[PDB]
């Protein structure tokens, strides 16, 4: 199960990215996805859940900000981040979000954001 992120890049405070997450319809249209990150010296957490039926949730630090949707296909989950912050700088992943079992068990490589004066 390839899950394959592309997207980031280095931003000043209030520019903007859209990453994506391709990987197979078999998951992504079957699977609750989330878009996960990372930053130096913390633990990775999920900011953005889309289900498999299309129901969006967000943590309360992106709400407003970030957009996380499917493609056609549900070949690609996007995360649309706008007014990003130098609090937005990690890595990047995308993974399945499921409430009852979480994410697969594996990660892709992420891809890297950073926000920076
Ligand atoms: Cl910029
Ligand atoms: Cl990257």
């Amino acid at each position: 199960v390839q899950l394959v992120e592309s997207g980031g890049g280095l931003v000043q405070p209030g520019g903007s990215l859209r990453l994506s997450c391709a990987a197979s319809r078999s998951i992504i249209s079957n699977n609750a996805m989330g878009w996960y990150r990372q930053a130096p010296g913390k633990q990775r957490e999920l900011v953005a859940r889309i289900s498999s039926g299309g129901r969006t949730t967000y943590a309360d630090s992106v709400k407003g900000r970030f957009t996380i949707s499917r493609d056609n296909a549900k070949t690609t989950v996007y995360l649309q981040m706008n007014s990003l912050k130098p609090e937005d700088t990690a890595v990047y992943y995308c993974n399945a979000a499921s409430l009852v079992r979480g994410p697969l068990d594996h990660w892709g490589q992420g891809t890297q954001v950073t926000v920076s004066s």
